[PDB]
């Protein structure tokens, strides 16, 4: 039984619990004790800011890196919408980076 894929572009719906895949295209070290760290997610479908509370005790993620978030929770941002990482949420490297990059392409890198 797989866990349900949710799209940034999908989201249209705050405090929704779902999966999503996407790669750091940032990273921000927080200082402060009430947030730990915050960054950018990559996904083929868009971008969207995100971050992680101390009170999840995650280790940090790496630039470039693709990153699975699974049991996450969508937090409403202003007029932005923000994914929120606490307890019981998961996060697992892939092997396998996402497009996020794809408009140019002259004879070869």
């Amino acid at each position: 039984m797989e866990p349900q894929l949710t799209k940034i572009v999908d989201i249209v719906e705050n405090g929704q619990w779902a999966n999503l895949k996407a790669k750091v295209i940032q990273l921000w070290e927080n200082t402060h004790e009430s947030i730990s760290q915050v960054g950018l997610l990559g996904d083929e479908t868009g971008i969207i800011k995100f971050t992680i509370w101390k009170n999840a005790e995650l280790p940090l993620l790496e630039q470039g890196e693709s990153y699975l978030l699974r049991s996450v929770v969508v937090g409403e941002y202003n007029d932005r919408f923000q994914v929120q990482v606490n307890k019981n949420s998961s996060i697992e490297k892939l092997s396998e980076p996402i497009e996020v990059g794809l408009e140019h392409h002259h004879h070869h890198h």
